[PDB]
């Protein structure tokens, strides 16, 4: 672990360097420096205001822009939104008290999907604190007085300055195009304007692109003096087609509505293209945020990639095939004796690049942000080199960085097993995963692909699979799992698709499979109540064969028999057989299989005699709130029942039932409802020990159907997929098990899953029936409340839903 890393948060990072000091400009206001782009310092305070560390006074500072979106208004509604920004040292810039030279920033505020602006503010200090200048770019006006959701801000396209732009002449007047005929905003050709970037080109004239879904993105010339843009005045096409817009500018990428957001070009001399980034896709661990790269020859465009495809696309299409998909969702999966530990290193929805190219030695560096696999939205920085393939393309390195350059390679120390991840077009939530290859001394590619290598000069690597030749370098890179410095290669075909590669250690066939033995663990195998999962493949296609001494106790799948109540605990033993090549190796378990054990009544509230009483004694009754758990003002009938008489939820009315009624992890609950009408979230049973944590069955929930539902530290979904019949009786349960999770449906298993909050335990927990903190009460009768120390059988439960 010779390297050594400290991560920030920093969303839709903007790189910058003042004297030998890197700097990092995010959403939210948040902002980190390194000396090595390697351990990163915040010193931001987020949108703390006044005192924030950029602004000062956000409100009153940046209040030129927060009269059109960002300050409490429609989805900004109780903060702020000043997002994506964008820094550079601009020399040129004359400051008010006459003096030159300014770092600029460039920010977003917006308020919808569609309305936002872009302003800018300056400093003489990268750190702080900078002083709104110019409001400049708007989106989301409309043709006449309008208002959205939330918000009083007339979004009448008067309230822009375009109004004085005309006024300037600057623009001969209003364009038709602009809005749609009720007058909404023209968000399929125009863009949403957020996401700036501000680029020199090959004589150091300035420019701005800016863009994120919607119309897609525009750049505009920039005044280096004033930062104001040098607005076209005219409507047209540029020689190929592309859109120009008198306002917004020369259309350079996307579409119809389509994504494709945080722009970032980049003028490199040594070659002379304009290379643009952009990220399609969906931030979100679910969005399949990816990373894509294009080049022009004018910084105006046309911008293509690879294969020579536009950027901006021909109508509302998929726009997976366009770009050099550069990295997206991937894992190098840890498989059973991989050294390490943990699933490996991989990315979810890496994106919103910028780039540090270092003007003298020729470095490069991709900056963004990336979520991670398991880690939910949790968000870091993350730094990749970059390095310019034969053809003009950078070519972005596997991993993040740590201190590695290009070299001088040898052969013998390219030659061997690699782990190969090939990023493809497409884009979703699922993660892009490794195959094994082995590139061989005689320059050939053999394992799970077959073709050919080689490495031209100290490091140019040139491979070549079923027809598609993948061209980038060859280079060494710090692997945390393994930790160790690998050999390494990061390389596109013509197609734009990157491949990248790891190198395995040696390892003779005997060794693997003694590796594989010591990591395959199963718990405990000792109290052992659901399925085993029996991994069947170790690290390169290692084969693991598994046997059982008994089938009737579990299977070679690992399918366990629990014996009966009352019946003895059955024992087995799994054999695993590991094989790679025709080396072998054998690690047993001996395996115990519990029975059932019954569930054990604690209490329950029948309803039976027009009371609130709990039959078994042991608790005290139930007592009646109104629409909510802890307010009073309610009526409880007592109607005829599944079993004997039913309460009556009348819609106002619910049931607050002794704190602590659970207590355990070691429980389960059952009930009858016959439900008059279905509101969506609104509960029957609620355990709660506080309003983040909290344990809800409902009849109709997020997805519209019955779900056991957990929340808010952490969320859980018990969904059904099925939906609950209205005037009918319907009988629900459920089970927890320490850990484990059931849900029933008319005596049937509906749901099992894993992992399920410990919600009664350490502390003491409240407890009511058809209300909670926040939706509308039940309608409806809730009959034969019962009330388990255990988890229930199965066959206990179909004993419930029969009578
Ligand atoms: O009394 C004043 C209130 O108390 C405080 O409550 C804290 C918040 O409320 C709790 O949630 C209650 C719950 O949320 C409402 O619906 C909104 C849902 O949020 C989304 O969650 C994500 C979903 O979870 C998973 O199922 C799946 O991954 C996602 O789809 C969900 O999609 C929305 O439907 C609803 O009204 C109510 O039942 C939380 O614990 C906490 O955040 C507040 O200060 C105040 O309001
Ligand atoms: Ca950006
Ligand atoms: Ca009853």
């Amino acid at each position: 672990k010779d390297p050594q890393f400290t991560n920030v948060s920093v969303h839709d990072p903007s790189i910058v360097k003042d004297g030998d000091t890197y700097y990092i400009f995010g959403s939210h206001i948040e902002a980190a420096k390194s000396k090595d782009l390697m351990n990163w310092e915040k010193f931001t305070n987020g949108y703390t205001t006044p005192n924030n560390k950029l602004y000062g006074d956000l409100s009153k500072n940046l209040a030129g822009s927060f009269k059109w979106a960002g300050e409490n208004d429609a989805d900004s509604k109780g903060g702020f939104a000043v997002w994506a920004p964008d820094v550079f040292w601009n020399k040129d810039y004359v400051n008010e008290d006459g003096t030159k030279g300014a770092y600029m920033i460039y920010y977003s505020v917006s308020s919808t999907y569609i309305r936002s602006a872009i302003g800018y503010a300056v400093s003489k200090h990268i750190e702080g604190p900078y002083k709104y200048v110019d409001t400049i770019v708007y989106s989301g006006f409309t043709k006449e007085e309008a208002y959205d959701a939330n918000s009083k801000i007339n979004k009448k396209w008067t309230n822009t300055n375009i109004p004085k732009l005309i006024e300037q002449g600057k623009l001969k007047g209003v364009r038709a195009d602009w809005f749609h005929n009720d007058g909404s905003y023209n968000n399929r050709d125009f863009p949403n304007a957020i996401d700036p970037n501000l680029f020199y080109d090959e004589k150091g004239n300035l420019w701005m692109a800016y863009g994120s879904w919607s119309g897609g993105i525009f750049v505009l010339p920039m005044d280096k003096t004033t930062g104001k843009p040098i607005y076209p005045g005219k409507d047209g096409k540029t020689p190929d087609g592309r859109l120009v817009d008198r306002y917004f500018g020369i259309k350079i990428a996307g579409g119809y509505y389509q994504s494709g957001e945080g722009t970032y070009i980049v003028y490199d001399k040594n070659t002379d293209y304009y290379y643009l980034y952009v990220t399609y896709g969906w931030l979100g661990a679910d969005g399949g945020y990816n990373m894509r790269q294009f080049r022009s020859t004018s910084p105006t465009g046309p911008y293509v990639d690879a294969k020579g495809q536009s950027a901006v696309l021909p109508g509302e299409v998929d726009n997976s095939p366009y770009g050099n998909k550069i990295m997206g969702n991937f894992l190098f999966e840890r498989k059973v004796g991989d050294p390490g530990t943990g699933i490996g290193v991989g990315y979810v929805s890496p994106g919103h690049n910028s780039v540090y190219l270092d003007r003298k030695t020729g470095q490069q560096f991709l900056v963004f942000h990336t979520r991670f696999p398991q880690s939910g939205e949790y968000h870091e920085v993350r730094v990749h080199q970059m390095f310019m393939n034969k053809n003009g393309w950078p070519v972005v390195a596997p991993y993040r960085y740590a201190g590695e350059k290009l070299e001088k390679v040898n052969k013998q120390d390219v030659v061997g097993e690699y782990q190969l991840i090939n990023h493809g077009k497409d884009y979703s939530a699922d993660i892009k995963k490794q195959i094994f290859v082995r590139l061989n001394r005689n320059n050939t590619i053999s394992g799970d692909a077959t073709g050919t290598w080689r490495k031209i000069g100290h490091n140019q690597a040139e491979i070549t699979i079923d027809g598609e030749t993948y061209d980038g370098v060859f280079v060494r890179q710090w692997d945390p799992t393994s930790k160790r410095y690998v050999m390494a290669f990061t390389a596109l075909s013509n197609e734009g698709v990157s491949i990248w590669g790891s190198k395995l250690a040696d390892k003779t066939d005997e060794e693997i499979v003694e590796d594989v033995a010591s990591d395959l663990d199963l718990g405990d195998t000792d109290h052992v109540v659901s399925n085993l999962h029996l991994p069947t493949e170790g690290t390169r296609h290692t084969v693991i064969s598994w046997t059982t001494s008994d089938a009737k106790v579990v299977s070679e799948t690992g399918v366990v028999h629990r014996p009966e109540v009352g019946s003895a605990p059955v024992t087995a033993t799994l054999t695993a057989t590991i094989t790679k090549g025709d080396a072998t190796a054998t690690k047993v378990f001996h395996i115990t299989v519990l029975p059932y054990e019954e569930a054990k009544l604690t209490a329950h509230y029948s309803f039976d005699n027009n009371d609130l009483s709990d039959s078994t004694g042991n608790f005290g009754p139930g007592t009646i709130t109104g629409n909510r758990i802890d307010n009073e003002g309610g009526t409880i009938a007592y109607a005829d029942g599944k079993i004997g008489k039913a309460a009556v939820l009348n819609g106002q009315s619910g049931i607050r039932l002794p704190d602590g009624l659970v207590s355990s992890n070691q429980y389960s609950v059952s009930l009858w409802v016959k439900p008059e009408q279905l509101t969506t979230h609104t509960t029957t049973f609620f355990g709660a020990k506080d309003p983040n944590h909290w344990i809800s069955l409902v009849p109709q929930g997020w997805d519209g159907n019955t779900m056991l539902w957990s929340g808010s530290s952490p969320w859980y979904d018990g969904r059904t997929f099925w939906k609950i019949p209205t005037g009918q009786w319907t009988h629900l349960a459920f089970s927890v098990d320490n850990g484990a999770v059931k849900v029933y449906i008319n005596g049937v298993e509906k749901f099992s899953g894993t992992n399920f909050p410990d919600v009664f335990t350490g502390a003491n927990a409240s407890f009511a029936l058809g209300v909670n903190w926040w939706d509308p009460p039940f309608k409806g009768l809730i009959d034969e409340l019962r009330i388990y120390e255990g988890a229930l059988t199965p066959s206990q439960v179909t004993d419930l839903a029969q009578t």
